[PDB]
């Protein structure tokens, strides 16, 4: 059930990578950075898609490391380190639960709070940015507590990335 | 038996982040660095604390992660990336034995080594650092070898840290 | 069978820290850089000296680290991470395999071109080490896909590294 829409992103995940780079072929550092993040999405998102305890890691592995460069991309235009303790701690817990998440939502906040106070066309791709990583993430402890496990979550990243890479482009 | 102990050094290092968050609200660098190690301390506490074989390592992955950050802290004021090379070797050792050392310990010396030729207010605190973690160390290898085993170390991180922090802020 | 080679391979690697540590008693970067390499390299070694599931992945692990140290070091003289992304992708099917190879030549060009792209005593340095790295990897993926997988693998390391350590000094 779950592949259907698996399958699917992937596909989109690795066009990013392809898009990116070759658009690309302060300016020097958005292209790699920015390419880093599908290129990751794409090799862990199909290394998920190639019965509940196995699947789910390797999303929080992705997630893990596009998560950081995510931040600090938005930075980059202490914080940086504690916002990757936090989602490592996120994934201890998911992986530790059905294989905690109280505190993984008091480190969200301080990331979506430092942003707040961080950023207060590059303005505009902040003002932007903070409310779009805001409600994108929701959907994660939204949906965790919460077919639809894989679909939402499918949905999210790519809207989240694929959408956010457009941004810098533009 | 163990837990008595744990229990008391989960609570304790959660206060530390608090605390130095809270007084956090060339400066600019260390409040991060020194809040960093407690938060993350506090997770993986409280993450062992939540028969012989899966305790183990989470000490070791706390651990790993602390000192380079401690390390890092104290040179801050490829070296670097040595002392971590030597606690990673540590940890493979230990896990590997119960689940080696005696490299670990050539390196431990290394780092210590190190920290003499280096430094050689600030100045106070680097002196005072420098003989704090020489001894503080000396129980890993010691009680390694060596209720007690949990007890000991216990004290030794809360010992570490919070004192450490607290240098800090002096 | 394996074991032979292995034993030997060990010994080597533990050379080159000793020599390099000792010899090195801008500069300053390439010493800790090299001498991170050996070390690593040894550690590892002897970890996977000390049927076929076991064996494999300390390579990888080894591998993976010395990876972007060799990597960064040529480059030293988002480029970076990418590089390590490919290297990290690359363990994950190898181990998936007999515990996906096909991205990991890709990235492997890609490391490979823009090292290429990148260069164009230290000039010698650099054209040497390019077409030293690109046959040397070549026995990866070769090997991969060919007593034998140990005996070469050794060969190779030891080749790509003392040999490239020895250049620095140079
Ligand atoms: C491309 C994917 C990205 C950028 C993912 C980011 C994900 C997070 C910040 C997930 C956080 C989670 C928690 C709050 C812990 C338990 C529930 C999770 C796992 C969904
Ligand atoms: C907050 C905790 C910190 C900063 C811990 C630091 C620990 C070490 C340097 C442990 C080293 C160990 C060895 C020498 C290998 C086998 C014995 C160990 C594991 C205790
Ligand atoms: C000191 C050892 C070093 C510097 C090793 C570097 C290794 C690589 C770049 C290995 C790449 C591999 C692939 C192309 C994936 C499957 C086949 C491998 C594993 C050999």
């Amino acid at each position: 059930p779950e592949w259907i829409w698996l399958a699917l992103g992937t596909a989109l995940m690795g066009l990013g990578t392809l898009y990116f780079l070759v658009k690309g072929m302060d300016a020097k550092k958005f292209y790699a950075i920015t390419t880093l993040v599908p290129a990751i999405a794409f090799t862990m998102y199909l290394s998920m898609l190639l019965e509940q305890n196995p699947i789910y890691w390797a999303r929080y592995a992705d997630w893990l490391f596009t998560t950081p460069l995510l931040l600090l991309d938005l930075a980059l235009l202490g914080t940086i380190l504690a916002l990757v303790g936090a989602d490592g701690i996120m994934i201890g817990t998911g992986l530790v639960g059905a294989l905690w998440w109280a505190i993984s939502t008091a480190a969200m906040l301080y990331i979506l709070y430092v942003l707040f106070f961080g950023f207060t066309e590059v303005a505009s791709t902040f003002k932007v940015l903070r409310n779009v990583t805001v409600v994108l993430w929701s959907a994660y402890p939204v949906v965790w507590l919460i077919n639809i496990e894989t679909l939402l979550f499918m949905v999210l990243d790519v809207s989240a990335k694929v959408g956010f890479g457009l941004i810098l482009l533009r």
